[PDB]
C-alpha cells in the first residue's frame, strides 16, 4: 500500500506489466484465516468487561487466590468463547459465500485463439472483457469498440455515483474502426492510465497505437470509461482492464469492514466499571475491619474475587443469547421478509436512532420515471383521464382523412414527440430480426434510448397516447400516427439541453406541409418569458411542483421560410468565428426564443418506493431527523424531496446558493440562519467549503433544520457527514443506501442498513442490517430496535441486581465468620448462577414485551422515549442496586433470625431463597405474558430441583423437607420481595406507563 503510480497497460497482455496488481475480487470481510482468530480475541478482550472475567478465571491459577475448583471459572469462559467465536466464524462465513456471487460472475475475454469465458474474480489488467447488455461491469474499463453503428454507449451509473441520467460513453476512435473484434489482438497498443484515486467523475488517459504507420495517440477522459459497477445499458461493449480489486473507483470510496459495538454494550461496560471500582472499596472496607491480619494484599485480592462473583461472565453470556435471539426473531419476521442481520451483536441500535441519513436513487425510488400531468391551461389531465388524450389524437387523425380543444391536445403531443433527443433501438427478438424490426417499426422490438430519463418517460406516454417516435438520426425524426401513418421531420437545428441554459429546443420541417417549426422545453424559470403572456404558466407550475413532479413548459414557434434562413445564416456565421464563439452562438440562439406559443406543461414523476410516505411519517413522528444524501442533481433531489414528503407542502425551502470561498460561504450561512422552519437544500461542491471553513456553524445550523438535503454528494462527503453528525451530537445515525456511493457512510454509522438494489448489491453486503424495500425500515426501527434495546436493559438489570444481591449475602456470610474470606457459594453453585441458572428467567425477559407490534408501529411516540435512554440509565442501575442489597440484607439476616441454627444450613437456605425471589421476579416484571415463559420457568425449576437433590455438598434435602423450614423460607421471601411488589404497584396504576394507555 505505498504511493500510487501511473500504469501503462498493454492491450491483450496482462504479462506484460511491471507490478503485481490486486487480484478482481470484491470483499466485505472483515478478517481472513490468519487474522481470525487474533482479530476476535483482541476485539473481544479489549473492553473491561470481557478482559474483567479472563483475569478473574486466569487468576485461579495461584492457589493463594484460588476459590474452588478450576473449572468453575473456565467452563463458563471456554463456553464464551467458543460461543464468540463460532459466532464470529458463522458472519465470516456468510459474507464469504454471499461475496462468491458477485465475484463468480461470467464474463467473455478476447484471447487470440477465440473469445473464452472467464469469472469475474480472475479479470487482470490488460484483459479485453466483452460486457453484455443490460450486465453489470466487472473492472475498470477503456471503452474499446461496440457493436452498435452509433459507436457509442449508454451507462446507467446509479450504483457508482446515485445519478438517474445516463452516461453517453465514446470508444477509443482507432479501436472502433477495426474491421472485426479479434483485430484488437493483432495491433500493438497500449493506455497510459494515471494512478488509482476515488475520482469517478474525471480520467486522464492516453491510447496509443505503435503497428501505425503514423504513430497513433488518442487523449481519454471520462467518456470513455466504463468504471466497475456501472450497466451497459445496450450493445456489447468490448474494453482493455486498467484497475482491479482494491484499485476499483468504487472500492476505492470504501472503507475496510470493521467491528461495530453497540451503545448498549458501552454502557454495560461502564457500569462494570463502576462496579468493579465500588467492590474494590468494599474490599478494602472488609480486609480493615480484619485489622489487615497476615498478608493483606492477598485478603484484598481473595475479597475482590468473591464479590465480583459472576458479574461480568453472566452478563456476556445473557447479552450474548439475548443478540442470538434477537436477530433470530428479526431473520424469522414475514412482515419484513427477507431481512438479513450482518452484525448480529448491536440489535440495540436500532432503538435509539436519532439521525436517519437516507439516500435517494434506488432508496426512496424505484428508479422508473413515469408521466403524470399534462396541463393545458384550461384543462389538466392525470393518469385518469388519458383515455380523453388518446381519443382527441385519434379524432384528429380520422377526420384527418375523412381553436378546438382536439387540436391543442394533438399540438402539445406532437411537441412532446419530437421536441428531445431519444432515439428509438430495435433488437431481435428470435422472430423478428433486427433489420426486419428496424425497418417494419416493430413495437416489441422497439427500446427508447436517451440520457434523460425524463424524455423517455414522455415519449414512453406519448406512444401510449397514440403517437409513437418510430425512428430517428442526426437529420430526421419518424413519428406514427393512430391510423398508422408515417410523418417525416427533418431536423434542420438542434438545441441540445445543458444545465446552464435549462432548456431544450429543436427546428424541424413537415416534410407533408412543409413548415418549419420551433420547439423549445424547458423549466418555468427560464421559459416564463420565452412565452407569450399568459395567466397560468406560474400558479399552475408552481402546483405541479408541490406535488414532486419534474415540471416541464414546451413552447412553439411557427417559422416562415424567409425567417428561417434569415436565422440560420446568422447562426452559421457566429459558430464559424471562433472569437467568443460560445457568446454569439447563444446570442443568435435566444434571438428565436422570444414570444413563443405556449403549449402545455408537462409533469413527470420519478416514483416513490412502496409506503415511503407513511414511512417517512413515522420516523418524523418518532423523533427521528431524516437527511437525503444523494449523488444526484440538485432539481430531482428537491422533486423526490417533496414528493416524498420529506419537506412539507408549506414548508420552507434555502436552496444554498454555490459558494467558493470563505466569504461567500460566510455570507449564505448567514443568510440561511436569518430563516426559521426552512429546510436545507445544499450541494456538495458548497458543502465542501462550508465543512473546510465553518463546520461547527454549519453543523449547528443544519441540526435544526427540519430537513436537510445534500445533492451531488460524493461518497466521502457522505462518510464525512455522518461522522460530523456523530462527533457534533454525540448521537446514533443510521444510513439507509442502496449503491457502492452508499457503502462509506453505511460503514461510518452506528448502523447501517443496506437496501438491496436492482443492479446491485455492495450496500447491502457491507451493511450491518439488509432489508429489501425502505418501508421495511419502520417496522425494523419500531419493532425489532425498540424490542431489543429494552430487552437487553431488562436482562442486564435483572443479571446485575441477582449478582449483587449474591455478594450482599457474601458479605453477611463473611461478617458473621470473622471476616474471612471464605465463598458462601462454590463449585456447580457459582457454574450453574453464571451460565444455565440465569438462561431460563432472563430467556423468560427476552420474550417480553410492553406493548404489541401493532401499538408500536401505530403510536412512533413510543420511540421518542427510548432516544431519551429511559430503559436503562443511572437511575435504573442505583435502584436495582439498592434493591439488590436489601434483598440480600433480607434473605441473610432473616436466616439469622428465625433459623435456630445460625448458619450451618444457610448454603441451602439461601439458595431456596434466591429461587423463590427470581420466581417472584419473574413472575412481577413481566409485563406480556408468553407460553414459553412458563415453559422457561418450568425448565428452571425442574433444573433448581435437580441440583438441589444431586448437591449433597451443601445441600441437605432433609433439612429441606420440612415444615418449619417451609414457612421459614417463605416468610423471608415475601418480606424480600416488598420492593418488587413496591414496584409492580408503580407501573400498574399510580404512575401508569405511557406505552399502555395510549391504545384507548
Ligand atoms: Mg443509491
Amino acid at each position: 500500500g505505498g504511493e500510487a503510480r501511473p500504469r501503462t497497460v498493454w492491450l491483450g497482455h496482462p504479462e506484460k506489466r511491471d507490478q503485481r496488481y490486486p487480484r478482481n475480487v470484491i470483499n466485505n470481510q472483515k478478517y481472513n484465516f490468519f487474522t481470525f482468530l487474533p482479530g476476535v480475541l483482541f476485539n473481544q478482550f479489549k473492553y473491561f468487561f470481557n478482559l474483567y472475567f479472563l483475569l478473574l478465571a486466569c487468576s485461579q491459577f495461584v492457589p493463594e487466590m484460588r476459590l474452588g475448583a478450576l473449572y468453575t471459572y473456565w467452563v463458563p469462559l471456554g463456553f464464551v468463547l467458543a460461543v464468540t467465536v463460532i459466532r464470529e466464524a458463522v458472519e465470516e462465513i456468510r459474507c464469504y459465500v454471499r461475496d462468491k456471487e458477485v465475484n463468480s460472475q461470467v464474463y467473455s475475454r478476447l484471447t487470440a485463439r477465440g473469445t473464452v469465458k472467464v469469472k469475474s474474480s480472475n479479470i487482470q489488467v490488460g484483459d479485453l472483457i466483452i460486457v453484455e447488455k443490460n450486465q453489470r461491469v466487472p473492472a475498470d474499463m477503456i471503452f474499446l469498440r461496440t457493436s452498435e453503428k452509433n459507436g457509442s454507449c449508454f451507462l446507467r451509473t446509479d450504483q457508482l455515483d446515485g445519478e438517474t441520467d445516463w452516461k453517453l460513453r465514446l470508444p477509443v476512435a482507432c479501436t472502433q474502426r477495426l474491421p472485426t473484434a479479434a483485430d484488437l489482438l493483432q495491433i500493438r497498443s497500449y493506455v497510459y492510465a494515471e494512478e488509482p484515486n476515488i475520482d469517478i467523475h474525471n480520467f486522464v488517459g492516453t491510447f496509443t497505437r505503435e503497428d501505425s504507420d503514423p504513430p497513433i495517440s488518442e487523449s481519454l477522459s471520462i467518456e470513455n470509461t466504463l468504471w466497475a459497477g456501472t450497466v451497459v445499458a445496450s450493445g456489447t461493449v468490448v474494453g482493455v482492464v486498467l484497475y482491479t480489486g482494491r484499485e476499483l473507483r468504487s472500492v476505492m470510496n470504501t472503507s475496510n469492514p470493521r467491528s461495530k459495538i453497540g451503545l448498549f454494550d458501552l454502557e454495560v461496560n461502564c457500569l462494570t466499571k463502576i462496579l468493579f471500582g465500588a467492590l474494590v472499596v468494599v474490599s478494602l472496607v472488609m480486609v480493615a475491619l480484619q485489622h489487615f491480619a497476615g498478608r493483606w494484599y492477598l485478603q484484598i485480592i481473595r475479597f475482590l474475587l468473591l464479590f465480583s462473583n459472576i458479574i461480568p461472565i453472566s452478563l456476556r453470556v445473557n447479552l450474548d443469547m439475548g443478540k442470538i435471539v434477537y436477530s433470530w426473531v428479526i431473520r424469522r419476521d414475514s412482515k419484513i421478509p427477507g431481512t438479513v442481520v450482518r452484525s448480529s451483536t448491536i440489535p440495540e441500535q436500532l432503538g435509539r436512532i436519532s439521525y436517519l441519513l437516507t439516500d435517494k436513487t434506488g432508496t426512496l425510488t424505484q428508479n422508473e420515471m413515469i408521466f403524470k400531468r399534462l396541463h393545458l391551461g384550461t384543462v389538466a389531465y392525470g393518469l385518469d383521464s388519458m383515455d380523453e388524450v388518446q381519443s382527441h389524437i385519434f379524432s384528429i387523425y380520422t377526420q384527418q382523412s375523412q381553436r378546438t380543444m382536439s387540436s391543442r391536445v394533438h399540438e402539445a403531443v406532437k411537441a412532446i414527440a419530437l421536441c428531445h433527443n431519444v432515439t428509438p433501438v430495435y433488437e431481435s427478438n428470435g422472430v423478428t430480426d433486427q433489420a426486419e424490426a428496424e425497418k417494419q417499426y416493430e413495437d416489441s422490438c422497439r427500446v427508447y434510448q436517451a440520457s434523460s430519463p425524463d424524455e423517455v418517460a414522455l415519449v414512453q406516454w406519448t406512444e401510449s397516447v397514440g403517437l409513437t417516435l418510430v425512428g430517428r438520426d442526426q437529420s430526421s425524426m419518424q413519428l406514427r400516427t393512430p391510423g398508422d401513418q408515417i410523418l417525416n421531420f427533418t431536423i434542420l437545428q438542434i438545441f441540445p439541453f445543458t444545465y446552464e441554459s435549462k432548456r431544450m429546443g429543436i427546428i424541424v420541417r413537415d416534410e407533408s406541409t412543409g413548415e418549419i417549426t420551433f420547439y423549445m422545453k424547458g423549466a418555468d424559470v427560464v421559459m416564463a418569458g420565452i412565452v407569450q403572456y399568459n395567466d397560468w404558466l406560474e400558479e399552475e407550475c408552481g402546483n405541479m411542483a408541490r406535488e414532486g413532479l419534474r415540471v416541464l413548459v414546451v413552447a412553439k414557434k411557427s417559422l416562415a421560410e424567409e425567417q428561417y434562413q434569415d436565422f440560420e445564416a446568422r447562426y452559421v456565421q457566429a459558430k464559424l468565428s471562433v472569437h467568443d464563439r460560445s457568446l454569439k452562438v447563444a446570442t443568435v440562439i435566444e434571438s428565436l426564443e422570444m414570444e413563443m406559443e405556449l403549449l402545455c406543461l408537462t409533469g413527470v414523476e420519478d416514483q416513490l418506493q412502496a409506503d415511503v410516505r407513511p414511512t417517512l411519517e413515522t420516523l418524523r413522528n418518532a423523533g427521528i431527523k431524516v437527511w437525503m444524501l444523494t449523488g444526484d442533481k440538485l432539481e430531482t433531489a428537491t422533486c423526490t424531496a417533496k414528493n416524498a414528503h420529506l419537506v412539507t407542502r408549506n414548508q420552507d425551502i434555502h436552496v444554498f446558493r454555490l459558494v467558493t470561498n470563505r466569504g461567500e460561504a460566510h455570507l449564505e450561512l448567514n443568510a440561511f440562519r436569518r430563516k426559521h422552519d426552512c429546510a436545507l437544500v445544499i450541494s456538495g461542491d458548497s458543502l465542501e467549503v462550508c465543512l473546510k471553513y465553518y463546520e461547527y456553524e454549519f453543523m449547528e445550523l443544519a441540526c435544526q433544520c427540519p430537513a436537510v438535503v445534500c445533492c451531488r454528494c460524493a461518497p466521502t462527503q457522505k462518510a464525512q457527514i455522518v461522522r460530523l453528525l456523530q462527533e457534533r451530537t454525540g448521537k446514533l445515525t443510521c444510513a439507509v443506501g442502496d449503491g457502492g456511493n452508499d457503502v462509506s457512510m453505511i460503514q461510518e454509522s452506528d448502523c447501517g442498513v443496506g437496501v438491496e438494489g436492482k443492479e446491485g448489491k455492495q450496500a447491502s453486503l457491507a451493511a450491518d442490517f439488509s432489508i429489501t424495500q425502505f418501508k421495511h425500515l419502520g417496522r425494523l426501527l419500531m419493532v425489532h430496535g425498540r424490542n431489543s434495546y429494552k430487552r437487553s436493559a431488562a436482562l442486564s438489570q435483572f443479571v446485575i441486581h441477582r449478582s449483587l444481591c449474591i455478594s450482599t449475602m457474601q458479605a453477611v456470610f463473611s461478617s458473621v465468620f470473622y471476616f474471612a474470606s471464605v465463598p458462601l457459594y462454590q463449585g456447580f453453585l457459582i457454574i450453574g448462577y453464571s451460565t444455565i441458572y440465569t438462561m431460563f428467567p432472563v430467556f423468560s425477559l427476552v420474550l417480553d414485551k410492553d406493548v404489541k407490534s401493532e401499538v408500536a408501529m401505530l403510536y412512533p411516540e413510543l420511540y421518542k422515549d427510548l432516544l431519551k435512554g429511559r430503559p436503562l440509565s443511572y437511575k435504573t442501575f442505583l435502584i436495582w442496586v439498592l434493591i439488590s442489597i436489601y434483598q440480600g440484607s433480607t434473605i441473610m439476616y432473616g436466616a439469622l433470625l428465625l433459623f435456630e441454627s445460625e448458619f450451618v444450613h444457610i448454603v441451602a437456605i439461601s439458595f431456596t431463597s434466591l429461587i423463590l425471589t427470581e420466581l417472584l421476579m419473574v413472575a412481577l416484571t413481566i409485563q406480556t405474558w408468553h407460553w414459553l415463559m412458563t415453559v422457561a420457568e418450568l425448565l428452571s425449576l425442574a433444573c433448581y430441583i435437580a441440583s438441589l437433590v444431586f448437591l449433597h455438598e451443601f445441600i441437605d434435602v432433609y433439612f429441606i423437607a420440612t415444615l418449619s423450614f417451609l414457612w421459614k423460607v417463605s416468610v423471608i421471601t415475601l418480606v424480600s420481595c416488598l420492593p418488587l411488589y413496591v414496584l409492580k404497584y408503580l407501573r400498574r396504576r399510580f404512575s401508569p406507563p405511557s406505552y399502555s394507555k395510549l391504545t384507548s
